[PDB]
Formats: C-alpha cells, structure tokens, sequence
C-alpha cells in the first residue's frame, strides 16, 4: 500500500518512567506514526555524594522516553541536534531492518537535523541508542538510549493464546555509568569532551560500572517519585539495559508473565523470581498485584542495587491478605 | 479453608548437599509445613590456604538448607536470632507474596525469635536470603542464603506433559565472597563486625569475588564428600546464585530436562550442554546417568570453576558403554 | 548394530568461519564420521599495536574448526600432537557422554596421537576443549576450543514444526584472553610456558579480560575477510565461547529463528534482537537478510565490541527497500 495514502498520527511524548498514550489493542488500521525528539548534551547529577557527569541524551532524559507503535506501522522520527550541542549524534533503532538501525543515515552536526522512516514489522520491545562509527560505547554510556515497544495489532497474549491486558506500564531504564577515577579512587572532572575521550576510554576499558542507576540517577524512583499501584491491578514493566546483561526482581512480587528477551510472538515464562535481560535488550514483565505497602525493585546483583543505585520502589494501595502471609508470632524475646 | 482445621506436619531439616524427606506427588491435601532454623554467626575456613572468614548462616551452613513443600501449602518459618550472636538478622523468601519477601516482618534482635507464614501459591525452586535494610548484600555476601523447593501437587512433568520423576536430589549452593585485600594484594582480618563493614563494602563494590564456591568451601563437594549416583538413576541438581549469575555444567553429561530459571509452570530446555542461572535465582537439572565414572560440576566460566573455587564431583558406580564412547587407539608415540 | 557394519565418511575440515561440506537432511543411514586434528602451539598478533601470544590451538585456528555430523552418528577423532609442541593436551567434547567427555581418554603428550570414538546422541550445537588437569582454564583461555554441530536428521525444524533450511552457514568463535600486564598497564612477555604459568594465573584470576575477539584477532571478520551473504538469502550463525558469557546482535537484522543455548530439541526463541550465550555454550542463530550494505555483528556490551575487538562485518549485496527503512528528510540545516 502507498504510503502517502495511509492515516498519520502525531505522538507528543512525556518523561520516563511514565509512557505516552496508546491503545494496546489496535483501534485503526497501519497508521505512520510521527515522533519529534530533541537531542540535549547536558550535566546531571548522579548519586548522592553531588557527583555530575556530562550526559548525553535523548529529549532531555535518561533513558530516553519510551515510544509505542503497532506491528506493521511506519515509525517516522524528526531528530534535531541543536546548535547549543557540541557532539555528532545519530539514532540505531533495535527494532529497525537495514542500514544499521537507522544510524547510518541518522548523522546530524549541531545545527542540524533528519528524519527516518521504518516499517516496525517485528512486535516485542527494543532498545533504540546513538550509535557514531568510532565513539559507539561512549555516547550509549554517557546516557544515550532509551526504547521502544512495537505491540501485536491484537494486543499482548498468554502461553494459551489468551489475552493479557494491563492497566498501568512503567518504563525503566537502566544505566551503567564509568566515571573515570584517578590513583586513589577520587573522581575526575574534565574542561572539554576531548580533553575526556581517553579517560572515558580507560574507565571503560576496566568494564567496572561505578554507578549502575534507574531513570538517571541514585533514588530517582523513591520517594515522591516511588512507582504506584493499586491491589488487584496488572503492571507491565518494560525493563531495558543497552550495554550490559540486568536481572531484574520485584522485591515481595514475582514476574507473572515475563519476555524476559523482549519478543512478543513467543510465550511468556511463568512465575519468574528473577530473569536475565541480556546487555542490548529490553524486556517486559507483567504482574497483577495481591499485597499492599513497600516493594523494592532491584537488578538482583544486590551490591549493584544497594551500594551502586540499581533500586527503585512501589508503593501499593489496599487491603492485606493473611492468607498469603502473616506474622504469627511478632519478633520478642522470651 | 480456615487455616486451623488443616494438618500440621513438622520438618527436620539435614544439611546440604542433601535435602529432607518428601514426596514428589503429594500424598495429603495441602498442610502447614513447619519448619524452625537457627542463625548462626560463625568462623569459616574458605580454601586451600586458610583463609577464615565471620560467615552468617541459617542453621550453620553456607548455604542453608533446602527447605521442601507443595503448591498452596503454607510455609510456617520459626526463626531463632540466638543471644550468642551480634548482629540483627531476617529472612525474605522469593516463593513468598507480600512484606519485602516476608523481610519486613521477621526483624529480629540477638534474643529473639519470631514466626512467619506464607502460602507457595507458586510452583518452582526460590532463593531465600536475609536482607536488613541498608547492609544487604553485606548479609547475603557473607553466606546468609538458600533455597526453597515449592513442587506442583502432581509432581515434575516434562516438555509434553508426561511424569519426570528423580530417584536422588541435591542442593548446590553457590556462594561468591569478597574477602577485603590490601594494596599488595593479602586478606585483611577485622577484630568487630562494625570495624570491618567499610571494607567489605569497598570489596563488594570492586564486584570482582576473591572466592566462588559450592557447600560453602573450595573442595567441599570432593573426595570423601563427593556427590554420588549409579548408572540409570535419575538424579536432580537444584542450583542457587543469590547474587550473581552462574553457567552450570556437568562435565561428562548433560541437562536433559533443565528449567534454568526455576519454575515448574514452564517446559524444561532439553539437552543442555550448559545453562544460565541468573543472580537472585534458583534453577534445577534433571539428568539419567549413563556412564561410570567421576564427574566434575561446574560453574563454566572455568577460571572461576578451577581457581577461585566453584567445582564439585560425581562418583558414579556401574558399568561402562563402549558403545557411548570409546578409545579406538590409546594414547601412544608412533 | 555392531558399528564394523556401518559406513566410514572422512571429513577434511576448513579454517573458521567457515564449515565443511554437510548435507542438512540426513542423505544416508548412521555413519561412522572420521575427523582428524592436529595440535599446534604457535605465536599470534591479536590487535592493531602487535601485541602477540603463545596460542594453544587445534589444526591452527582460534577457534578450532566446527565439526558436523548427524544425530545417532559416531564420531571418530584422531587428536595428534607432534613433537614441536612442548605441552600436554587433550580433548573435552561438550556433545559426548563419559569421561569427562572424552578428557580422561585423550590425554597426549608431544609425539603422541590417540583416536576417540563417541555417539552424538543429542542434536545441537555444542563446545569443545582442551581441559588437562590442573590447567584447565590456562589452555583454553589460550585459544584451545571449537565446537561440534549435530544435525537432527530430518535437518532443522521452527518452532512450529515446518522445515528451515539455511542457504550459508558460518562459525564465530569468540575468545576471551587475559595477557598479563606490569602494575603500569602493559602486557609483559614470557620466555618459556612455565616461567609464563603463575602471571597467567594471576591474570586470569582478575576476571577480567584483556582482548575478546572472533576469529583469532581484533578485526578478523572485517575487510577481505568480512562475511557476505545476498538479500533474500537464509543464513545460519554458530557462535560459541567457551568460558564467559556472550550477547550477539547483528546490527542492522536480527536472529529471526535463535537457539541461544544451542539444542535443535527445544523449539526457538523468535524475533531476537540480542541473545545470552552462557560461558560453555554454542548457540544459532537464523536469519534472512532484506537489506543490502554493512552490517556489523558484536557482543553488545559496546565497550566489549568496540574496545576489545568483538565486531565483525558482513557485506550484503543486492537491492534496497524503501518501504523497510528511507531516509525522508536527509541530515542538512536548516
Ligand atoms: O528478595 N529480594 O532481594
Ligand atoms: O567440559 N567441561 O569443562
Ligand atoms: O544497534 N547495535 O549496537
Ligand atoms: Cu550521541
Ligand atoms: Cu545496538
Ligand atoms: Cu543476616
Ligand atoms: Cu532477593
Ligand atoms: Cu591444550
Ligand atoms: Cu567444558
């Protein structure tokens, strides 16, 4: 079919962890789907001690927002690279066929920008990252990738064939950090990305993360910003790492039905405790939950959690159920 | 069904690598399954040279024991933090729904006990650990950790639905520790738990292990403590990270049945050379033996396998099939 | 059947990537298959600043070559060492069942050679290696490994039961080596094996690699030698790594059919962008190309990829579809 003939849709994107509007069952036929993203060369602060690297992103975040489509829609994305930028950008979309996801006719200057078309005929969420030939681990580590989920037309199924609908999504991105470090373990700091490039380099070079962290930064997911559900509602969690394998674990929950590779046309696995999304990847796990209170979510290497910032949390509204669990005997000394 | 009108049945635990008594198909309607475990903070000689750490256990081992149930029974934990100990303890089960895992309930002091219970509404092999908010992976690092059984009511199937049933199973548990170093590159020993915590955090964060093994030691599952089986039994190895991933192999055999992420709702892999287990997981292998002969079993990144640890045997009784496998010409000059 | 009945085929193997002659779907009854590979100790440039080892391989290559033969065959392997070797080698097939997979049968000093026969009873692919007591992760980490494949003999099946059938096939080996280096950061040489054996140790203790490559050597698989393949053409990737885990992407496609643990049983995963092969694995993965030009295929950790020599290319001829992917507004200012 002519592609000038088909409906165009506009997307106006909103800021991880939350997702831009969609229906999981397709409400229309193959639609082109339109998306503008910004490209934003920035500081940002990372952990709690005040340590701010120079992170390099899509519309201003880390991850990157989530985009969504239907299988067989035409994907359409306006990059810009502002004039206030200092680097060369590009985009490779995972979900893409051909010329290396689209990086290699994505490279925009400051200044200047493009617009891709790709045909998303492959359902299961993605990774999508900058990709420039010679400084490729470099940009993607500096905070430059995010995903993208490409849904079946007739919506998420279960190992039977049945449907599996959600109420809410979350997107969490996870990001390994290598800020470089002089003899004694102090972080550097640097005038200029080239006067950086060698260090960034070597920290790199030793494949030791010195922060691992969810939506940008240590604790970005607690507190005021802590994830929110309800007893009795179905989340899905798409889960994405570009550069290193996570194992990610709901902390009091489990991974009702988990694409633990991401790809839709295969069945889910069941009842997971902890899965392994490889480095590269994106996954999705759904889960209706049946407890109320604190959750914890965590990549379960727990010192990658606990002391390098791979944690965030739920809060859940409603009634405890005694039958799942009880204190029978509170902690006392008798 | 009112909880008070079902069957209590009381378990005694053994040590690993051995597992309690069971029935793989359940016998009864579902029970309260007691169980009591003692934590105990101790000395541990670790390898070869006699390297002796301050290890936190359940019940005095590393890891703890396998604790065995059905499909929606009731788990009811008694739990003993002793006066001789020094630290607050707790427990989170990975088969549990609700309270960090059961964590938020079970705080106990030195002195105290408690008693928690939970339904296995889900079938497959969990880890449990303990994890004390702000010095978990410390907890869990230093040995406090191990492994859950929940089968479904009709016992193991395999990929078609037809009985899979073992004749022996064990319990490997797989411990990575992080023995804090000086610069030179020597074990440093601490005189409190309190004086030595900065540096085990410094050591976790390096997240590189000085020592990954299985039972608690290099060489425990050797020699006289060697696994055994004869030809045609049907043995099943449960396996447990619960902080990183491992690749389990056995060296001269197979998985011929291996859900590597652990959980019974989904059909085993066939035939696997070597499987990916992740951290924060329990797995489980099925394999027919069919020669005689010893086994090495492993983690398959065999510098951590062969020098830091993680290699265990079989000693298999029985007769040799030179049909299998046969020299045709020893080794000889010609 | 007594096996002096069975036919006798000589197989005469080919350098990596590349793979002997075979027929997919078995054209005969069970055969004994006749290998032979001759041992060679022998210096290697592994990157663009020269720096060269002492290799361990079998028939000259890192990797070995790929073995293929069909499920119920015998393999017939006459290992040789010769005497310009200093070492004792042997041979682990990760395919056979019993001692230790053939290691315990086939330990050969220089000039001396042995002949082992086995049944490849399960279909897949799988590694093998060389595994001497002791030594174990020193001669493998040294570049002594291959793989196996065994064809079911109805050839491959999806995940529904049709046929796939491959149109090329090619073999990535990929090899992670720890050259020791000064406490400056640079590699140091070594003027016999045993005076090399204690800093090999330490530097494989470290668990961290110091070059991962396919094929022998950073940009092996690039130039003259990058992989080829035409559009419509179905292509099959055997990729294995025989100690620390992997997560292959090719960038621009994806694995359309992959088996990421390597076993012809188990039906496979679809539509993969990136998959986890396990240290001790061989895995496959199908594809069918849609778009010309070059692609690059790597481990996506970047840094691993880019860094430390795990990027390959293929060039692919044929003509370009804008419906799949175009450029609609080509990078300019404006
Ligand atoms: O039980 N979650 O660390
Ligand atoms: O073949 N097991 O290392
Ligand atoms: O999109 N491949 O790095
Ligand atoms: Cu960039
Ligand atoms: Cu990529
Ligand atoms: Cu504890
Ligand atoms: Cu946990
Ligand atoms: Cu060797
Ligand atoms: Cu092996």
């Amino acid at each position: 079919v002519d592609i000038s003939t088909l409906p165009r849709v506009k997307v106006d994107l909103v800021k991880p962890p939350f997702v831009h509007a969609h229906d999981q069952v397709a409400k229309t036929g193959p639609r082109v789907v339109e998306f503008t993203m910004t490209i934003e060369e920035k500081k940002l602060v990372i952990d709690r001690e005040g340590t701010e690297i120079h992170a390099m992103t899509f519309n201003g975040s880390v991850p990157g927002p989530l985009m969504v489509v239907h299988e067989n829609d035409y994907v359409e994305l306006r990059l810009i690279n502002p004039d206030t930028n200092t680097l060369l950008h590009n985009i490779d979309f995972h979900a893409a066929t051909g010329a290396l996801g689209g990086g290699a006719l994505t490279q925009v200057n400051p200044g200047e920008e493009t617009t891709l078309r790709f045909k998303a005929t492959k359902p299961g969420v993605f990774v999508y990252h900058c990709a420039p030939e010679g400084m490729v681990p470099w940009h993607v580590t500096s905070g430059m990738n995010g995903a993208i989920m490409v849904l079946p037309r007739d919506g998420l199924k279960d190992e039977k064939g049945q449907p599996l609908t959600y109420d809410k999504i979350y997107y969490v991105g996870e990001q390994d950090f290598y800020v470089p470090k002089d003899e004694a373990g102090n972080y550097k700091k640097y005038e200029t990305p080239g006067e950086a490039y060698e260090d960034a380099v070597k920290a790199m070079r030793t494949l030791t993360p010195t922060h691992i962290v969810f939506n940008g930064a240590v604790g970005a997911l607690t507190g005021d910003h802590a994830l929110t559900a309800a007893v009795g509602e179905r989340v899905l969690v798409v889960h994405s790492q570009a550069n290193r394998d996570t194992r990610p674990h709901l902390i009091g929950g489990h991974g009702d039905y988990v694409w633990a590779t991401g790809k839709f046309r295969n069945p889910p696995d069941l009842d997971q405790e902890t899965w392994l999304i490889p480095g590269g990847t994106a996954g999705a796990a759904f889960y209706t939950f049946r407890q109320p209170g604190v959750y914890a979510y965590v990549n379960h290497n727990l010192i990658e959690a606990f002391e390098l910032g791979a944690a965030g949390h739920f809060k859940v509204t409603g009634e405890w159920n005694d039958d799942l669990m009880t204190s029978v005997v509170k902690p006392a000394s008798m």
